[PDB]
């Protein structure tokens, strides 16, 4: 009833939307994986009468849940689709948007990546995002690459007319107590790409993990820091 939902407020197969600012919103949902329930989170950016969504809700079933809930709560079509990185809490569920129409996009990094680990793989590559520091636009938001972080493919992404930064999985929520899922990661690198992210993006207003509660821009430097004691 208006705070954040968390990791046991959602069962897993339904998913939450959270109103961040004028026209954009946070999607949550929750999986299971090794035995143990998650929560995860995404974007919604208005996009004219259209919606641009950043990242799939964790499966086929909770991303078919999201596109019931974007229906039900916001009533304006899915056009287009970005993932983040290539783990499943990023892409699966891209099989479904596809077949919903929505254009899917990644980055040549994360779908040759999901291809290897046999994840789906969204249809369109992201060129121009190759080389840490670089920055696109895409419809109502800047796609960013900090360098390698929690995954060596990982884009964040800004809505400029809101000051939102979605660091997706490289941004950790404050009260986190570990750097998360390392299996992919780059602990060493890391805290250098979040600096990159701390001084392309210094008027952050909200900034939103990939898992968790937002925050200010408070959770960078949080990130780094527990990166760095994880690595230690
Ligand atoms: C192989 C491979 N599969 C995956 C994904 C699908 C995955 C599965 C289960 C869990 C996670 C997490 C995760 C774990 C713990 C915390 C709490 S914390 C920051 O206090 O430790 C958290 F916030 C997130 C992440 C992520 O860190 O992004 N990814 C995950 N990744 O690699
Ligand atoms: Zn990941
Ligand atoms: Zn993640």
């Amino acid at each position: 009833s208006g705070e954040y939902p968390t990791v046991n407020e959602i069962p897993v197969g339904e998913v939450r939307l959270y109103q961040i600012a004028d026209g954009v919103w946070s999607h949550i949902a929750t999986q299971s994986f090794d035995g143990a329930v998650y929560p995860s989170n995404g974007l919604i950016v208005r996009d004219g009468d259209e919606l641009l969504l950043i990242d799939t809700a964790w499966g086929a079933k909770n991303t078919a849940a999201l596109l019931a809930e974007i229906e039900k709560q916001i009533g304006l079509p899915v056009t287009r689709a970005v993932s983040t990185h290539f783990h499943d809490d990023r892409v699966g569920g891209v099989d479904v948007l596809r077949a919903a129409g929505v254009a899917t996009y990644a980055s040549p990094s994360t779908r040759r990546l999901a291809e290897a680990e046999g994840n789906e793989i969204p249809t369109h590559s992201l060129e121009g995002l190759s080389s840490s520091g670089d920055a696109v636009r895409f419809g109502p938001v800047e796609l960013f690459y900090p360098g390698a972080a929690h995954s060596t493919d990982n884009l964040v992404v800004y809505v400029p007319s809101a000051n939102v930064l979605y660091g997706g999985c490289a941004v950790h929520e404050l009260s986190s107590t570990s750097a998360g899922n390392v299996a992919d990661a780059d602990l060493a690198e890391w805290p250098t790409s979040v600096e990159r992210i701390q001084k392309h993006y210094p008027e952050a207003e909200v900034v939103i993990p990939g898992h968790g509660l937002p925050g200010g821009l408070d959770l960078l430097q949080h990130t780094a820091n527990v990166v760095k004691a994880h690595k230690n």
